[PDB]
């Protein structure tokens, strides 16, 4: 493959970060807990990976969706070892909210994106069905109400929007190429959204802050992209993991331009 494929999540304000990399059929994990990157416990087969996580109090819960073929296995971290989850259904994208939690997993397969849903009481097939060869997702809560944005790429990236009772076509536009791969993050209540697109070896960034999409400052090489972000008070921090070949570079936004991070594969 022209590059490894990554997925990233983060929690708290330290923060802790976990980056999962699929390389030649194996997924491994690099970890940050404030004091240097290190190799994590996670090791499972897969050509494709997505991740979501949530806190209950101080306890992290992580779900990693590892795909080989149309067989996607969910791996669970709930404080004591990676365990096999109940998910059944590929390129995937995952999001979660609340503390139950609710999870949504989107799978692009043979040009179609479909959705699997967990609301505490088993997996079911969701209402979402849209064309796409590649999918990314982000979501946010506004009080009790969930908002989901799915970025479906075919031939053009279309944004699909859930805001309480149905999927609607969003205002997102970009300049894309066939085969493009995206990653998305969001923060606050407006919200702000950032969508990163890898198009023929270049990653660019489209931005929403409440009143239209604009082209962001991020511009770095890569065939594959993942992203995570966290707030410290009102200040956003973003980490973008850009891969070309087996080289993954972390790019950092901490309020004052994009800078190179300490991330290594080691
Ligand atoms: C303490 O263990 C580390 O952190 C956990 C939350 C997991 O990411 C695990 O794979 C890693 O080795
Ligand atoms: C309690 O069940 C476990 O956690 C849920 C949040 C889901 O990830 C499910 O597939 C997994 O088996
Ligand atoms: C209530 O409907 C379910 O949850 C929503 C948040 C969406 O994920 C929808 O596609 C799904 O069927
Ligand atoms: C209000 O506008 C809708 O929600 C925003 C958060 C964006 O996702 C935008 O593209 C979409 O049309
Ligand atoms: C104000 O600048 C915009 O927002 C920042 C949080 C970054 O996403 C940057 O690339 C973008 O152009
Ligand atoms: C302070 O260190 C910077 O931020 C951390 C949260 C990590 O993303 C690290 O790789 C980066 O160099």
């Amino acid at each position: 493959m022209s590059s490894v494929q990554t997925a990233a999540t983060s929690w708290g304000t330290v923060p802790s970060i976990r980056v999962y990399t699929a390389n030649n059929g194996k997924i491994t994990e690099r970890c940050w807990d404030g004091k240097g990157w290190y190799t994590g416990a996670f090791n499972e087969p897969g050509d494709n990976v997505s991740v979501t996580s949530w806190l209950v109090g101080s306890a992290i819960h992580i779900r990693v969706y590892a795909s080989t073929g149309t067989t996607t296995t969910e791996w669970c971290w709930d404080g004591n070892g990676w365990t096999k989850g109940a998910y059944t259904s590929d390129q995937t994208a995952a999001t979660s909210w609340g503390t139950v939690p609710s999870i949504r997993v989107y799978t692009a397969n043979n040009g179609k994106i479909t959705e699997r849903c967990w609301d505490g009481k088993g997996w079911y097939t969701g209402a979402f069905n849209e064309p796409g060869d590649n999918v990314s997702v982000t979501s946010w809560l506004v009080g009790s109400a969930i908002h989901i944005r799915v970025y479906a790429s075919t031939g053009t990236t279309t944004e699909w929007c859930w805001d309480g009772n149905g999927w609607t076509k969003g205002a997102y536009t970009s300049s894309t190429v066939p085969g493009d791969q995206t990653a998305a993050t969001s923060w606050g209540t407006v919200p702000s959204i950032r969508v990163y697109t890898a198009n023929n070896g270049k990653i660019t960034e489209r931005c929403w802050d409440g009143k239209g999409w604009y082209t962001g400052a991020f511009n770095e090489p890569g065939d594959n992209v993942s992203v995570t972000s966290w707030l410290v008070g009102s200040a956003i921090h973003i980490r973008v993991y850009a891969s070309t070949g087996t080289t993954t570079t972390e790019w950092c936004w901490d309020g004052n331009g994009w800078t190179k991070g300490a991330y290594t594969a080691t």
